[PDB]
């Protein structure tokens, strides 16, 4: 959840906002152990449903998120339902463990290209053509997070934008992202320059990956 | 319907047969003139109900067709219901109105292209990809017809299969079509030669395109 002034903005200004759960456990192993878990519902239910509480008036935000990259656990299906019985009036969606699970009403793939399965297993990113016409499947499909836009990139952006337009249940995406994560250091002179991991003696750390 | 022969022999050598029903008016204006009048449905019925009164108990025959480029009309959605009602062990395709009307199991397009949409009104041929994923649809696609074979052709054939093994509900098709249909004339000297249409002073006629 961001500042509250961002909702207030979109609502004046005109976006259609996401609004996501301050929940990411990616580092676990495997990315589910505490989502999975009972003993960890409490402290996520509260980051899921005080968003809600706090949220609920701006129609700027369409979609409810339930976190990311947190695998799929029952805490998840769990909390996916809380929402749909307290707010009837809003899709919610969740990426983790597969991005078509039973906890998200949208197919949201990170970086499933266009035409290019990579069947992963356990959690495959089918191209997104594909996805769409797997056996069964009936939801809309929008990325949450596509186009990696680090450095020299956007190569094959045009690729997504031929193939949203064709495909009615292809209804776009979420570029990642909008801004750098450098910060300002200072050199002898006092001159400033942009620094990422490990310019502040942060070890280990993932060096240009923040930009 | 073929010769009663083929389908024992389909049987015993083994291939999958479609049998189709000795219905066709393309050259009507429009295609479903005598197919939505109640005064052509005993005719056409009797073309599909004999139909199954005789091949119904080989098991090659694994798909019913109600006929070919007659448009849609009521008498096919009767004759579809007449079908299922009698013999539940197969499903019943026909390619008329569209090639994903309510008298068909199967989307079974003729000449679909595998990426290119041809947005025809009333009777668009639709992407084969695109196609399975229209809001709503959920059946199995296989052309009835496709590759039109003529002459120096099958360009682009690889397409379509590497389409077919992406994509589970791309069940393949069928190429147009096996054997050209030339017929033997002779010269002056008593040589055979392969004619086309136009060949027998028969006009109007339309030429090489039997082949
Ligand atoms: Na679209
Ligand atoms: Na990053
Ligand atoms: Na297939
Ligand atoms: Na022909």
């Amino acid at each position: 959840p961001n500042h509250p002034l961002w909702y207030t903005l979109c609502d004046r200004y005109g976006l259609y906002v996401v609004d996501e759960a301050n929940i990411e456990t990616h580092g676990m192993v495997p990315m589910n152990r505490l989502t999975d878990d009972p003993r960890w519902l409490p402290a996520m239910s509260e980051r899921v449903t005080r968003m809600v509480q706090r949220d609920r008036n701006h129609p700027s935000v369409i979609i409810w998120s339930l976190g990311n990259e947190s695998g799929h656990g029952a805490n998840h299906d769990a909390l996916y339902r809380w929402i749909k019985s307290v707010d009837p009036s809003r899709p919610v969606q969740y990426e983790g463990g597969g991005a078509d699970t039973t906890a998200t009403d949208i197919i949201c793939p990170m970086y499933a290209r266009v035409d290019e399965d990579q069947p992963f297993p356990a959690v495959p990113k089918w191209s997104i053509k594909k996805w769409l016409s797997l056996p069964g499947e009936t939801r809309p499909l929008i990325l949450c997070e596509y186009a990696h836009a680090m450095g020299n990139s956007l190569g094959g952006f045009a690729k997504y934008w031929q193939a949203f337009r064709q495909y009615p249940r292809l209804q776009g995406g979420f570029v990642w992202d909008w801004v750098d994560q450098s910060l300002i250091k200072y050199d002898e002179n006092g001159n400033p320059w942009s620094a990422y991991g490990g310019d502040f003696g942060d070890t280990p750390n993932d060096r240009q990956f923040c930009m």
